[PDB]
DNA sequence: GACCACGGCGCC
DNA sequence: AAAAGGCGCCGTGGTC
């Protein structure tokens, strides 16, 4: 390409390297643009970032986010990996794009907008014909881009000193217990080590193994297998109370603390467009998708995230969203006949489940039923089941034949969703995302039903995915017109930012804008909260 | 210091 | 652990 001095024309592709993969903590070490057989560099590249309007090329977010940090409004564009990942969701970096699509990935800025201009023809000219793909393209991932671009750069309010001073309290806990598992062990050993602990547990002690782990066969003391053994030695509870302490200890209480942006004064996740094979977002550095939630020391977790004084967080979360998308994709009379009636599938088996009427089914309760619902929903075996409920083998296998003859053209939609996916070796969502699932014609039997698990669980959740972006990307221009902000997705849920006089008004509206988003078979419910912190929110 | 594979486990 | 699916991060163990 010609050397031409910046800046560049405007349609011009980026490309540009960060320091480090995280845009909120990265130095733009350079930047570049290239367009009509042209590449131009700039000579420094934060002062020629005030040159772009749009940022178009691979990572097209990542500048963008860097750029907003820097307090410049630059959105992004195209992003070839947005086009590949839409092509076929195993494309999730740019260096297997790059070499997939024609090129390679490399240190140097002027190359990577090079890359990102010439992958943008090819992979633009691979959607031809893929109306429904473009129509994703258009309609969702490109806009959201520009959503997550402004979730990111907008981070989330943290209660660091509640944090510190739960981490000392935590502390002297896990040294009660660890002291104690040691006793009983009659010596010490590094309790974190799961290869040390597999040998006093079943060589030392007398223990029996219940189940192998997955790649090199060794005696797993995963919690399944510490819970069926809960009840022959005392040491057992012991550690299952410390790993739960540690876990946490080790994955929140101690690193959150420790990310906060000395600009912002936030914690500022990375929503990962490209990373999933349904079409979910992932998060990552740190993930703030999986903040616990369920134990109470993982609530005393959840309360750490807070809203900015006068604000208010506002929590919405679709109501059994998979299985009404299942009633949608399925056709299934009597599914959709339980949503137009208003009826809770999560608190009927949780009735169910702890022998009680449906009034007195507690959250956690619920929650429970949950797990078992979509276990049983996406393949969970009779044995399995038993174990878990610690029920009968013959009552767990009677309960997974009411479940589907309950709703009978599920199986009947399982079936062609299958079929379809062996013919022609992908499976789609409702708007046309695709997943390719070869092993469908696999010769191994484990192998293969694993891939059909995958395979049919694929239009569900990705649908409940496209809803949900598709639902951001309506609702975020709304929001910035309010004067709110949105701070957080977790799959089928956000969580706003809401000047406390306008809070209400935003609940009620995002309310709407998500249950409206895209209407199907069943009504879409949306329950919502407001508080102080993201625990009280979810209420 | 960093990379991996693994087991394990936090959320959806 | 097991015929639920989808993720990312932790510490260990082994390297490099
Ligand atoms: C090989 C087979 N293998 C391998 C593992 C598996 O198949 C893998 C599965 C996996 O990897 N791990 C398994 C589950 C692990 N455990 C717990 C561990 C157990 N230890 C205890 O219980 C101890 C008890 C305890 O301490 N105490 C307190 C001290 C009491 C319990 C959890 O996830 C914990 C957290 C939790 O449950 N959070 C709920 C959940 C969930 C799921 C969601 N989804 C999809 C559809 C939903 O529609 C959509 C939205 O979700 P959501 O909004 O929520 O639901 P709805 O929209 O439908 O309903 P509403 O919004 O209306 O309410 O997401 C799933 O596909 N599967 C799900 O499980
Ligand atoms: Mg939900
Ligand atoms: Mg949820």
């Amino acid at each position: 390409l010609e050397e031409a001095p910046w800046p560049p024309p405007e349609g011009a592709f980026v490309g540009f390297v960060l320091s480090r993969k995280e845009p909120m903590w990265a130095d733009l070490l350079a930047l570049a643009a290239a367009r009509g057989g042209r590449v131009h560099r700039a000579p420094e590249p934060y002062k020629a970032l005030r040159d772009l309007k749009e940022a178009r090329g691979l990572l097209a977010k990542d500048l963008s986010v860097l750029a907003l940090r820097e307090g410049l409004g630059l959105p992004p564009g195209d992003d070839p990996m947005l086009l590949a990942y839409l092509l076929d969701p195993s494309n999730t970096t740019p260096e297997g794009v790059a070499r997939r699509y024609g090129g390679e990935w490399t240190e140097e800025a002027g190359e990577r907008a090079a890359l990102s201009e010439r992958l943008f023809a090819n992979l633009w000219g691979r959607l031809e014909g893929e109306e429904r793909l473009l129509w994703l393209y258009r309609e969702v991932e490109r806009p959201l881009s520009a959503v997550l671009a402004h979730m990111e750069a907008t981070g989330v309010r943290l209660d660091v000193a509640y944090l510190r001073a739960l981490s000392l309290e935590v502390a002297e806990e896990i040294a009660r217990l660890e002291a104690e598992v040691f006793r009983l062990a009659g010596h010490p050993f590094n309790l974190n080590s799961r290869d040390q602990l597999e040998r006093v547990l079943f060589d030392e002690l007398g223990l029996p193994a219940i189940g192998k782990t997955e790649k090199t066969g060794k005696r797993s003391t995963s919690a399944a297998v510490l819970e069926a053994l809960r009840e022959a030695h005392p040491i057992v509870e012991k550690i299952l109370q410390y790993r739960e302490l540690t876990k946490l200890k080790s994955t929140y209480i101690d690193p959150l603390p420790d990310l906060i942006h000395p600009r912002t004064g936030r914690l500022h996740t990375r929503f990962n467009q490209t990373a999933t094979a349904t079409g979910r977002l992932s998060s990552s550095d740190p993930n703030l998708q999986n903040i616990p939630v369920r134990t109470p020391l993982g609530q005393r977790i959840r309360r750490a995230f807070i809203a900015e004084e006068g604000w208010l967080l506002v929590a919405l979360d679709y109501s059994q969203i998979e299985l009404r998308v299942l009633a949608h994709l399925s056709g299934d009379e009597n599914l959709i006949r339980v949503f137009q009636e208003g009826r809770d599938i999560h608190t009927e088996t949780a009735s169910w489940m702890f022998g009680v009427p449906r009034e007195a089914v507690d959250p956690l309760m619920r929650r429970a039923a949950k797990t078992i619902n979509f276990g049983v929903l996406y393949g969970m075996s009779a044995h399995r089941l038993s174990q878990e409920l610690a029920i009968p083998y013959e009552e767990a296998q009677a309960f997974i034949e009411r479940y589907f003859q309950s709703f009978p053209k599920v199986r009947a939609w399982i079936e062609k969703t299958l079929e379809e996916g062996r013919r022609r070796g992908y499976v789609e969502t409702l708007f046309g995302r695709r997943r390719y699932v070869p092993d469908l014609e696999a010769r191994v039997k484990s192998v293969r039903e694993a891939a059909e698990r995958m395979a049919f669980n694929m239009p569900v959740q990705g649908t409940a995915a496209d809803l949900m972006k598709l639902a951001m990307v309506k609702l975020f221009p709304r929001l910035e017109e309010m004067g709110a902000r949105m701070l957080l997705q977790v799959h089928d849920e956000l969580v706003l930012e809401a000047p406390k006089e306008r809070a209400e008004a935003v609940a009620r509206l995002a309310k709407e804008v998500m249950e409206g988003v895209y209407p199907l078979a069943v009504p879409l419910e949306v329950e919502v909260g407001i508080g102080e912190d993201w625990l009280s929110a979810k209420e």
